[PDB]
C-alpha cells in the first residue's frame, strides 16, 4: 500500500488585488511589482483554516507520484513515523520516515527525486528519512492556463537521505493550494519586457534585420495605399449594385456583400495577414447570402484568426475565456466535432455565462449557439436586436466618453442604434431603403406625449457640424435642408392630411430614388475601377538601407528616408457626385419668398431698415420720406431678378456648375484632381521597440516611433473644369446678376480651400507598428510564451507609477 | 463923450472837456454834472493873460449900452476916477466914479439899470459911484446859438448909487469872454430832463391825454400796417415797370421812381408827418427824372423836414452846423434868394469845410453846391462816386462793428459798395441790368495778380447764410447755384474761349431776362394792388380808455389792451414767384452726373463702399465678391431712374410744384395764406416817459415802455395748393420714384416750417415811441427850447455814471 493520508482535501479559492495610489479602478497588474508582498500574501493562506489540508494533499501527491509511482511493483511503502509542526507562527516543518518492504526474492533499487544509489536485498526494510526544521516556506510562481499568478511554496533547507537539498521544489508547476490571482498575471507587463527583449544580442535586435525594416516600412505605405484603394473600389462596386437595383425590388445589405465578397477578403487580407477567409466567410453567414455557411464552419476553419481578433479586443477579462480555446479545439477534425464538443461543454459554459453579470444579458445568444447546428452570425444579429443594440449603445457611449474629438460620428451612431430596427440591415431588408428610413427620416423614439420633432440623423449631424459657423444662411438650411422630405421624411405626417397617397405625397420612394441615383453615380462614375485606376503609388528612392544600431537596451534606426509619390492622374469627379446631392434639395419653385426672407426679412437688415427709416441718411437728414422709396426698390430689383421658374436646385447649379442644370452634362468633370503628392516617411535615430497585441499573445511586432510622416500634398491641382459661367437662363440674371456673382464667389472660395485645407505640406508624427507575418503564418517575432519572463502583459499596470497590495495604503 | 477905454480887446477862445471814469472817448456832456467845477474852470480864464482885456471890454459895453445909450443927448459922461484890482489871487474888484455934465439949460433925469429917481438941474455935475470890494466873481451860464456852455461872470455884492445890489448880473445873455465849451451843452441831458418834464401837473402829464394815448397807440399799429402795405405795393408797382421793360431799352432806377413817386410820398408821409414833399422831390432831383428840380428847390421848400432829418442823425457835431440854419433861412422868399445867400456865405463856408478833417474829403461836393444853380442830388451822387463810396464804406463798417446780428446784410452791402460803379444806379443806367451786374456777377476787385475768383454777391451771401447748415447738398449748390452764369456771370471769361459771341455765350441778357421775368411776376401777380388788397387790418376792441395815473415823477398807463386782426384773405403766391427762381437755376440736362456725385461719389457713401468691399456684410462674412455686385445695382437703379432729358429745373419743379414744370400753370397759387393773425399790444402800469430826437430839438414825443406786443400768428393757414404729385413725366420716376418722395419730403418740411417758424404766438416787448404831430406841424409836445432847463441834450452823457473835468482823474 501507500502512506497514510489525513487531510488530503485540496479544494480552495483564489484571491484578488486592491487599488493603490491614483490608478484606474480596473487593476490587471502583471508579475513583479509586488516582489516583496508575494511572500506576505502567501503567508495569509499558509496560516489560515485552508492551509494544512492543502499541505497534506501536496504531501500525498508528492509521495505517490514522486515516491512510489516508479515503485510498489517490488517495494511496498509504509510511513511508521510522520509528523508536522505547522504552528501559528507561520513557520512550517515536517518529519517523515519511510519503510520500503520487498516481498519479492530479488535485488532492486529505489528511484527517488535525487541522485540516490542504494542497493537493497530481498525481504529488507529499506529506510528513508525526510527531515525539515521549522522554517518559513518560500514562494515561487506558476503559470496557470489563464496566465495568472499561481502562488506555490518551496522548502529552503530540508534533508533528504540525510543530505540537505538546497532550493527544494515541492512538485513545481502544480500545487494543491489554488492560490491564484484574479488581477495579477505571470510575466512582464510592457516595460520590464523591454529589458530582456531588446539589447545587444537579445531577441528583438537579433530577430529584426535592416532589410526586414526597409521592406516592412515600404510595405506599410504600400498596404495603406492598397487598402485605401480597395475600400474606395468596394464602395463603388457595392454602391453600383445598390444604385442599379430596380424600384420595388429589395436588395439587402448582405445580398450585395456577396457580389463584392472577394474584395472584402482582399481588403482584410491586406489589413492583417490571414484575415482573408474570415471576413469572406462572415459576410456569407446570413440567410440573405447566396451560399449559407454555419457559425461552426465560420469558427472552426479560421480559428487562429478569431483568436488574434479576440486577443486584439481592449477588454482584459476576455483572456479568461481564451484560456480554454486551445483545450476546446484539441482533437477536432471538422466543424461537426466542434459542435459536438461545445454541446458536451454547454452544461458548464452556460451556467458560467448566466452567473456573470457582464454576460448575463448575453445568455440567450450563446444559448442557440449550442442549440442549432445551422447558426448564422448575421441571422443571430438581426434576431437578437434588443441585446445587441444594448451592448452597441454601451460601447458607443464609452467611445464617446473616450473620444471627444469624433463626438459627432459617435453621436450619429448612437442616434442610429437607439432604434432596434436599425439592426434590420443585417437581414432580409432593403439597404437603399433602410438607410433612407434610418438616416434621412424623422424620428419619434419616445412614448410620453410626442417627440416626433427629433428630425432625421443627417439633419442632426448637420446641426452639430454647422452649429454656429454660418448664421444668416442657416435660415436657408431651415427652409431647404431642414424642411425637405428627401432628408426629413416627416414620419406619420404623410397619412395625416392627404389620406389618399398622391404621387408626390409618398416621399419614401422619391427619396429612395434620389439615394439610388447618387449610389449609381458614386459607383460607376466616381469610385469605379477605371476612375480609381489612375491613382498610382510609385516608389521614389526605395533603395537606402535602413541600418540598425544596437547599444544596450536600445534599438534605433540609423536613417529612415522613404518617399512615395501618389499620382492622382485625372480623377474626374464627374457631374453627378454633386448633381445628385443637388437633386436631394427640394425642387419647389418658391425661390422668391425664401430669398426675400434670407436677405431682407432678416434680423440685421431689418434693424438697418428701421434705423434708416426713423433717422439717418447722413448729410441729407431732412429727407426721411425718401427712405421708404429707397429701401423699397433696393429690395424690389433683387426680388424681381429671381426667376419665377427656378428652384434652389437651379440656384445651386448656377453657384457650383455655372451653366444651368438642364444644360450641364453629367459626363463632364466637375472637379479634376491632377499631379501628385509625396509621402516622406523620415527620421534619424528613431527608436524601434516591441509592439504587442491588446491581450496576452505569442505574436509580437515591432514599432518605429517618431517617424516624421510628411504628407507633402503640394504639386496637386484640384481644378474646376467649369470655372466660367456658361448659363443662358440664370436664376438671378439681369443687371443685378447674382447667380454669376455667386458662382464667382464659389470658384474663389474653392481655390482658397484647395490652397489652405488642401495642399499645405502636412507634418505628422506617429509610431509605425508592424506585426509582420511570414508565409505560412509563422510571424518572425514570436515569443516562447512559456517561461514567466517573456509572457508580456500589455493590459497590465506598471509598478513604476506605484501599486501596493493593501486597502488604499 | 464917453468913459476912457484901456483894454477894450474882446477876442478869445473856447475850451474843451476831458474824459473820466470808463466813458466813451467822444464826450458831449450837458450842463450840471460839473456843477462845482464850472467855477474852477472859469477861474482859469479869470486869472490868465486874456482876462483883463475881456473884463475891460465888458465894462465898456456896460457903460455904453447900459449907462449912456439912453443918454448923452443932454448928459455928457466922464470917468475922472476909475481903477481895477484884478490880482493874482483870482479876486476881482472895481471902483468907478462917473460925472454927468449937462450943457443944455433944462432939467433932466438919469436912466440907470436900477430904480434910481434923481433930479439934476442944468450945468450940474451929477455924481455916480460904482464900488466893488475884492470878491470872487461868480459863474452863470449862457445859451450860445450852438447851445453850448457860454460861461459868464456876475458880481456878488457891489454898491450902485450907494446901495448894495445883490445878485448883480453884468450884462447877461452875452459876455466879451467867449469861454464856451466844445463838449458841454446847456440844459438837461436825458434824465435830469425827466425831473421837470413829468410829475403831477408838469409838462408831459398835462400835455398827454388818455384819449391822445389811445389814438396814438391805435395809430401806431395802423401806420405800421399802412407803411408795410405801401412798401409792398411800391416794390410791385416799380417792379412791374422793371419787368415789363423791353430788352435793350435802358430804364434807370430813378426813371421808374417817378412812376411811383407819389407812393413814396404816401409812404414817407406815413413814416413821419410832413416828410411827404421831401422824398417825392428828392427822387425827382436827377437827370433821369421827367421833371427836374434843383437842389435849392429841394432844400428851401421842405427846410423844416430836412432840419428834423438832420437832427435825427446820430452824430452830435452836426448840431454845430445846425446853429446857422435859422440864420441862413432868415429873410428868404424863394430858392433864388437862398442860392444868393449861400453864394454870399461861401467865402466862410468852404474854408471851414476844408479845414475840418472829417469834411476835408467832402470839400468838392459843397463846392458845386455853391457853383451851379441847377444842382441835382442824384446827379451829384452819381458824379461824386469815389467820395460817396468812401463815406458809405466807412458808415457800413461802423454799422458792422455796431450790429453783429445783421452782419450778413452789412457784408453784402459793403461788397456791393466796394465798387465805385455801384453808384451808377442813381443815374443814367439800367437797374434791371445794373443790379444783375452788381449782385449776380463775378467780381475782380483787385490788381495784384488776379482775384477774379471772388464770385458774385448772391453766391457769397448764400455761402455766409448756408455756412454749415447743409453739407452733402452743398456740392449740389457748387454745381447748380455756385456755377451758373445766371447767378455767377463769370466776368472776363465770355471773351476767353468763344470770341464769337454765341447766343448762349452772352449770359448778360439771359440773366437780365430771368430777372425781368421775376420782377414781372412779383410786380403784377404777387405784390399787385389786387393781391395786396386782401390783407385787412381790422380793429377788434379799440374802445377801452387808456387811463393815465400821475404820482410825482411818474406817468403810467393804467391798462393798455388793443388788439388788431390782420386778415390775410387769400394772398395767392402764384406759380412764378418761385417758378422764376427755378428758371434762374441752369437748364443743363446733365442730371445723372451731378446726382451721382451728390449721392454716390461723396465722402460718406464712399467710405461705406470701401468698408463693405474690404470686409463686412454681417452674418455673411465669406461673401466678399458679392459686394461689388451689390453696391453696383444699388447705384445702377438710382442712376437709371434719372430721366436723361430732365434738368435741375425739372427736379426742383417736381420737388416743389409736384406736377412737371411744362404742365404747371403759372396762374395757379403755389402757396395761399388764409385766416388772420392777432396783434395784442398790452400791459399794466406801463411807464410813459419823454422820447427825444437824436440831437437838440424843440419837438418831443412820448414813449410807452414795456408794451407786450404779442403777435399771435396762430389761426393762419399757409396752404400748399399742390400737395399731391400730379406729374406725368417725373425726373426720377420708376420703382425708385424719388421726385415723388422728394415732393412729399418738401410738403412735410413745409408743414413743419409753417408750424414752428410760422405761427408760434410770438412774444415781443419794446417801447412805443410816438412823436405825434398836429395838423399844421404843431406837434403837441414842443418845449420852450429857450431857457437852460428844458433844453434836452439826448446825445449827452449822464453824470450819474461819473464824469470829472480833469485829465483822467
Amino acid at each position: 500500500q501507500p502512506a497514510a493520508a489525513t487531510r488530503i482535501t485540496v479544494e480552495n479559492g483564489t484571491d484578488k488585488l486592491v487599488n493603490y495610489k491614483s490608478s484606474p479602478q480596473q487593476l490587471f497588474l502583471a508579475k513583479n511589482a509586488l516582489k516583496d508582498k508575494l511572500q506576505g500574501e502567501f503567508d495569509k493562506f499558509l496560516s489560515d483554516a485552508k492551509a494544512f489540508p492543502a499541505l497534506t494533499a501536496d504531501l500525498q501527491e508528492w509521495v505517490d507520484q514522486q515516491l512510489f509511482n516508479p515503485n510498489q511493483s517490488f517495494f511496498d511503502l509504509s510511513a511508521p513515523r510522520s509528523n508536522f509542526t505547522l504552528s501559528s507562527d507561520k513557520k512550517a516543518s515536517l518529519d517523515f520516515i519511510f519503510r520500503f518492504t520487498n516481498f519479492t526474492e530479488s535485488v532492486q533499487l529505489l528511484k527517488l527525486p535525487e541522485g540516490v544509489s542504494v542497493v537493497v536485498d530481498s525481504k529488507q526494510s529499506f529506510d528513508y528519512y525526510v527531515n525539515a526544521s521549522a522554517q518559513k516556506l518560500l514562494v515561487l510562481p506558476l503559470s496557470l492556463p489563464d496566465y495568472t499568478l499561481g502562488l506555490n511554496y518551496m522548502f529552503d533547507h530540508i534533508t533528504l537521505n540525510g543530505k540537505v537539498v538546497n532550493k527544494f521544489s515541492f512538485n513545481p508547476f502544480k500545487t494543491n493550494l489554488n492560490l491564484a490571482f484574479s488581477n495579477v498575471y505571470n510575466g512582464v507587463d510592457v516595460f520590464e519586457a523591454q529589458k530582456n527583449l531588446v539589447g545587444k544580442g537579445k531577441y528583438l535586435n537579433t530577430h529584426v534585420k535592416a532589410e526586414d525594416v526597409k521592406k516592412d516600412v515600404n510595405a506599410n505605405i504600400k498596404n495603406q495605399f492598397d487598402i485605401a484603394k480597395i475600400i474606395a473600389e468596394l464602395m463603388g462596386k457595392a454602391l453600383k449594385e445598390f444604385g442599379n437595383q430596380q424600384e420595388g425590388q429589395p436588395l439587402s445589405f448582405l445580398k450585395v456583400m456577396d457580389k463584392v465578397k472577394e474584395d472584402f477578403e482582399k481588403l482584410f487580407n491586406l489589413v492583417r495577414p490571414g484575415l482573408g477567409k474570415f471576413v469572406k466567410d462572415l459576410i456569407q453567414s446570413s440567410s440573405q447570402a447566396e451560399n449559407k455557411i454555419t457559425v461552426y464552419k465560420l469558427i472552426f476553419d479560421n480559428k487562429k484568426t478569431i483568436l488574434n481578433l479576440l486577443k486584439e479586443l481592449s477588454i482584459p477579462e476576455l483572456n479568461s475565456s481564451l484560456g480554454l480555446v486551445d483545450v476546446l479545439f484539441d482533437g477536432i477534425t471538422d466543424s461537426d466535432g466542434l459542435y459536438e464538443r461545445l454541446q458536451s461543454f454547454k452544461d458548464l459554459i452556460v451556467p458560467a455565462v448566466k452567473t456573470n453579470e457582464k454576460t448575463a444579458a448575453l445568455s440567450p445568444l450563446i444559448e442557440e449557439l449550442l442549440t442549432q447546428k445551422d447558426t448564422y452570425v448575421f441571422d443571430l444579429i438581426q434576431k437578437h436586436k434588443g441585446i445587441l443594440t444594448n451592448l452597441l449603445k454601451n460601447f458607443l457611449a464609452d467611445f464617446q466618453k473616450s473620444t471627444p474629438f469624433m463626438a459627432d460620428q459617435v453621436a450619429i451612431f448612437t442616434e442610429l442604434f437607439d432604434n432596434e430596427g436599425a439592426f434590420d440591415l443585417f437581414g432580409e431588408a432593403d439597404f437603399v431603403d433602410k438607410i433612407a428610413e434610418l438616416f434621412l427620416t424623422k424620428r419619434t423614439v419616445k412614448n410620453g406625449e410626442k417627440i416626433e420633432t427629433k428630425d432625421s440623423l443627417l439633419v442632426t449631424s448637420l446641426k452639430s457640424l454647422l452649429g454656429e459657423k454660418v448664421a444668416a444662411l442657416g435660415d436657408l438650411l431651415d427652409s431647404y435642408i431642414f424642411k425637405n422630405e428627401l432628408l426629413n421624411r416627416s414620419v406619420e405626417v404623410a397619412k395625416a392630411e392627404a389620406k389618399d397617397t398622391k404621387g408626390a405625397t409618398d416621399y419614401k420612394k422619391e427619396q429612395a430614388k434620389a439615394l439610388k441615383k447618387l449610389f449609381k453615380h458614386i459607383g460607376e462614375n466616381t469610385l469605379s475601377k477605371t476612375n480609381l485606376d489612375k491613382i498610382t503609388l510609385k516608389e521614389v528612392k526605395n533603395t537606402e538601407n535602413v541600418e540598425l544600431e544596437e547599444t544596450e537596451t536600445t534599438l534605433k534606426v540609423k536613417k529612415l528616408d522613404v518617399e512615395y509619390k501618389v499620382e492622382l492622374g485625372n480623377f474626374e469627379i464627374k457631374n453627378g457626385l454633386i448633381k445628385a446631392m443637388l437633386e436631394f434639395l427640394p425642387d419647389t419653385k418658391d425661390l422668391e419668398t425664401t430669398l426675400d426672407k434670407l436677405l431682407f426679412k432678416g434680423e440685421s437688415y431689418k434693424a438697418m431698415k428701421d434705423k434708416y427709416i426713423k433717422e439717418g441718411f447722413p448729410g441729407y437728414g431732412w429727407a426721411k420720406g425718401v427712405v421708404p422709396g429707397a429701401f423699397e426698390s433696393i429690395e424690389n430689383t433683387f426680388k424681381s431678378a429671381i426667376d419665377k421658374t427656378k428652384s434652389i436646385r437651379d440656384l445651386f447649379g448656377d453657384m457650383l456648375f455655372g451653366n444651368d442644370l438642364s444644360s450641364v452634362k453629367e459626363t463632364d468633370s466637375f472637379i479634376t484632381l491632377g499631379g501628385s503628392f509625396d509621402i516622406k516617411y523620415g527620421g534619424e535615430n528613431l527608436n524601434v521597440l516591441p509592439a504587442y497585441y491588446s491581450l496576452i499573445n505569442s505574436e509580437i511586432g515591432y514599432q518605429i516611433i517618431g517617424v516624421d510622416t510628411t504628407i507633402d500634398a503640394t504639386k496637386v491641382k484640384v481644378e474646376l473644369k467649369n470655372k466660367e459661367y456658361k448659363g443662358k437662363s440664370p436664376a438671378i440674371n439681369g443687371q443685378v446678376k447674382l447667380s454669376q456673382s455667386f458662382f464667382n464667389v464659389w470658384t474663389n472660395m474653392f481655390d482658397s480651400i484647395t490652397k489652405q485645407i488642401f495642399q499645405k505640406k502636412y507634418e505628422f508624427k506617429d509610431n509605425i507598428q508592424v506585426f509582420a507575418r511570414n508565409e505560412d503564418n509563422t510571424s518572425r517575432l514570436e515569443l516562447d510564451i512559456s517561461d514567466p519572463e517573456q509572457r508580456v502583459i500589455p493590459f497590465a499596470f506598471v509598478d513604476g507609477f506605484g501599486i501596493q497590495l493593501k486597502a488604499v495604503d
